[PDB]
């Protein structure tokens, strides 16, 4: 009987498979151009709006 | 009691009958590119692909 395995050798071929992955809702529909560059380095850490009278 | 079978013959046709069929709707759908040339006489009986992290 032959033995032939000492010949070949043991390949990772380089590709990768899918991996799972989430959809992204809640940040589409939230408010977005209202804070939008708001907080800069002239304001420190936080800015402010009005509620209505 | 004429007797004339020797004067004809029997006759088979050159046609045949219609035979039972199966579909093959596996083989279509499942992946065929990436394992395709993958393994040949540098890789021994089996091949690896890469997890993703």
């Amino acid at each position: 009987p032959n033995n032939l395995d000492s010949n070949v050798s043991q390949i990772v071929l380089k590709k990768f498979l899918p991996g799972f992955m989430s959809d992204l809702v809640l940040a589409k529909t939230v408010d977005r151009q209202l804070l939008a560059g708001e907080i800069n380095s002239s304001t420190g850490d936080s800015v402010s709006f009005k509620r209505p009278h």
